[PDB]
C-alpha cells in the first residue's frame, strides 16, 4: 500500500516541537534519528546537532501539512530541509487489523 | 542496477534476532541505525519511549536480491515479533550504483 | 522539486575524505549518521563489525542537484577507496519540499 515517507532534517532542540506537529496532524508516529551534517542554507552556521524525522503518511495532503507547519514555525529562524520519497508499507499501525466488528484479532 | 530497500524499523532489543532473519533470507547484507520514535500500536511491553530517547528502537535498511526476498524477510519478522513487539516494515525503490 | 538522493554507506574511517568528495562536487549540503552494519564483499580489514556496534560505518545522504553530481560523487567514493574499503552506495528518488 502506498504511502509517503516525509523526511525532515533539522535541529535537534526543535526535537518536541516537531513532534507535536506531527501528531496534531493525525500522523500515526514517526522515527527520529541523530545526525550530522553540513548545508548551505546558512542559517545556522557557513557533536552531532541534528535530528532526522521519518513520517510515514496517512495521504499526500497530510504530509504537505507537517511540511508546511515545520518551515513557516521554524525555517526562517532554523536550519533544515524538508523532502518527501515513496513508500510501500508491508506491515504497519494496522499489523493486527481494525478496531471494533470488523476485527479479525 | 534497481532494487529494493526494506525498512524494518523496530525495537532495539530485537536488533540480533532479525539479523537471523534476514542472513537466512539470503539477504547479502543489512544496514542499522539507533533511533527513536513514537507510534499508535502502543504494544512495546514498556510503554511509549521517551522522546529524548533515540536508543529505543533500531532502524534495518536492506537491499534484497529481488522483491519476493524482501516480502519473506517482512513477513517473518512480522509474524514472528509484532504481537509482543513495537514495529513497523515498508519498502522503498533503490538504484544501486556500487557494492553489492 | 525532482531530486536524487545519493546514499553512501561506509567505513567511520572514511567520514572527512568522503566529505571532501561531497564538497568539491558542489552539492549543497550532507546529512551523515553512525549505522552499524553487516555485507558480503568481505573486504573490511578488521572483518565483520559486532552486531552491536552502530558506529562501524557512516551513512551519507547527500540530497543533489542533478544526476550528474550523484554519479560524480559515487564513482570518485568507490574507485578510490572499495578495493580497500568496505562500502555500498545508491540512489533513492526524493522530491525537496523546503530545500
Ligand atoms: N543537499 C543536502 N543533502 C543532504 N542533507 C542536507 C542537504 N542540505 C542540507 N542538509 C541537511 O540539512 C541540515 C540543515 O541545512 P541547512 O542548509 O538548512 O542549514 P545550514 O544553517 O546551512 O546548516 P548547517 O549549520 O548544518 O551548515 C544540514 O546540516 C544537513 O543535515
Ligand atoms: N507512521 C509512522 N512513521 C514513521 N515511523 C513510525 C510510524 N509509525 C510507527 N513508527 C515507528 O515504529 C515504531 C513502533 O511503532 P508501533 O506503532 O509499531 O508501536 P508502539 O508500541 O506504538 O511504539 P512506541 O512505544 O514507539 O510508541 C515507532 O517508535 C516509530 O519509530
Ligand atoms: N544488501 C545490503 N543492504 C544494506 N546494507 C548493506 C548491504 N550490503 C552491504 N551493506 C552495508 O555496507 C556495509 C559494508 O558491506 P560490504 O559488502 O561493502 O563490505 P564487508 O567487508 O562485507 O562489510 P562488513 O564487514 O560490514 O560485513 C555493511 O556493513 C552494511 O552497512
Ligand atoms: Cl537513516
Ligand atoms: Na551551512
Ligand atoms: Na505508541
Ligand atoms: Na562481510
Amino acid at each position: 500500500k502506498p504511502a509517503n515517507k516525509l523526511v525532515i532534517v533539522t535541529e535537534k532542540i526543535l526535537l518536541k516541537k516537531i513532534a507535536k506537529i506531527i501528531d496534531e496532524s493525525g500522523a500515526k508516529g514517526y522515527t527520529v534519528m541523530n545526525t550530522g551534517g553540513k548545508g548551505s542554507r546558512n542559517v545556522r552556521s557557513s557533536i552531532e546537532a541534528n535530528i532526522k524525522f521519518e513520517i510515514l503518511t496517512e495521504t499526500r495532503e497530510m504530509a504537505e501539512e507537517i511540511a508546511d507547519r515545520v518551515a513557516v514555525k521554524y525555517f526562517n529562524d532554523y536550519a533544515g530541509i524538508i523532502y518527501i520519497c515513496s513508500a510501500e508499507v508491508l506491515y504497519g499501525h494496522t499489523f493486527a487489523g481494525p478496531e471494533g466488528a470488523s476485527a479479525w484479532s
